[PDB]
Parts: C-alpha cells; structure tokens; sequence
C-alpha cells in the first residue's frame, strides 16, 4: 500500500501522497518491510533504532510505532503484548 524510497528517505501511499517519517520512524518501517513476520522485542528495536548507549525507557519505542502507524495506518503492524511488535 506504500512505495518507499530509501534513498530519498520519502514513503508515497497509493495515491501519490508523500508521507513524510523521522529518520528513526523510517528506521524502524525499514525494519518492518524487510522483515515481515518477525518478532521484534522493544530491546530489539532500541539497539537497532536508538543505538548501544541508551538506557532510558522502553516507552520511547511504543511511541515511535504509533507514530508510525498514525502516519502509515495502512501498514499491518502488530502489537506483541508484554513483548514488541512485528509486521505482516
């Protein structure tokens, strides 16, 4: 339902509107699209999206990922509860 430009960093839906993500929220559908059915815990996507020297809260992703679907409703994102998420 999406065309992703990873070069330009840019996500088109089908109509021709441009979506326009943060580099992290781009990070993490990368993680998505490429990934399909994976279990992604939130420790996971933390070393992956915010790197190896954070120690603050999980809640930073949860965040991230319902900005992401705001922006991107139409990705079939899936919350695992008590755990992370993956993508269908």
């Amino acid at each position: 339902s999406y065309r992703v430009a990873e070069d330009a960093r840019e996500v088109y839906d089908e109509n021709g509107n441009i979506i326009n993500l943060t580099s992290k929220e781009f990070d993490l559908l990368l993680l998505f699209i490429h990934h399909k059915g994976h279990p992604y815990s939130r420790e996971d996507i933390l070393l992956k999206v915010w790197g190896h020297d954070y120690f603050g809260t999980d809640r930073v992703v949860d965040d991230l990922v319902r900005r992401l679907r705001r922006k991107m409703p139409e990705l079939k994102v899936e919350t695992i509860y008590g755990f992370g998420y993956r993508m269908m």
